[PDB]
């Protein structure tokens, strides 16, 4: 439980982060050519937020994952110096500094 409690600061404060505007809802397929093509497991805040809330977060670290995953699939599609990219690397750090301010 307070495990599942600071996943829920960490999220707060990633969704309410100057740079999470790329990642707050799913990338819409439609709009970026060749999203669907080469990520292969999206995910984003709005869906961690959905689970969490939902309880489908059996640990901490399974939290973390769909964290990750979402800055690896920033890192993949996306540039270093492109915009989305450099907001994922902002998020990204962020996120591992409060991570680890926990654990
Ligand atoms: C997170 C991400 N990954 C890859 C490309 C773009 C983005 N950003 C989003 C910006 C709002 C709408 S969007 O759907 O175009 C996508």
């Amino acid at each position: 439980h307070s495990d599942l409690t600071f996943c829920e600061i960490i999220l707060m404060e990633m969704e309410s982060h100057d740079a999470a505007w790329p990642f707050l809802e799913p990338v819409n397929p439609r709009l970026v050519s060749g999203y669907r093509r080469i990520i292969k497991n999206p995910m984003d805040f709005s869906t961690m937020r959905e689970r969490l809330l939902r309880g489908g977060y059996t640990s901490s670290e399974e939290f973390a994952a769909d964290a990750l995953l979402v800055f690896d699939n920033c890192q993949t599609f996306n540039e270093d110096d492109s915009e989305v990219g450099k907001a994922g690397h902002i998020m990204r750090r962020f996120f591992e500094s409060r991570w680890e301010e926990f654990y």
